[PDB]
């Protein structure tokens, strides 16, 4: 007897794991992937927008980590966890060349 797996198994399923690692993760991740900095930069920023969105190859890169791009305009695009990835992208890469005028 002990017949009590579901209730074991559900806060197993829930786990608590997650941090701003996983943002630099999907970076370095899908530099390693194939998909270049500045390439994911412009259609990353253009998500960001009204513009034209991320190709399905940004989109898989990025779900591959964890990082869903597609978040609905209900969050308005606020509330999505692509701002802080973004956030960290374009200041690396900023860091990296530079920032002139």
């Amino acid at each position: 007897q002990g017949l009590d797996l579901e209730s074991a198994r559900l806060a197993s399923a829930a786990r608590h794991n997650h941090s701003a690692n996983q943002t630099n993760e999907a970076l370095r991740r899908l530099t390693q992937e194939g998909v270049d900095m500045e390439r994911l930069r412009t259609s990353l920023g253009r998500y960001i927008m009204s513009l034209e969105p991320l190709p399905p190859d940004l989109r898989r890169a990025l779900e591959s980590v964890g990082i869903n791009p597609f978040i609905p305009e209900e969050l308005s695009l606020v509330d999505h966890p692509v701002l802080n990835f973004s956030a960290a992208l374009n200041r690396m890469l900023a860091s990296r060349q530079t920032t002139t005028n």
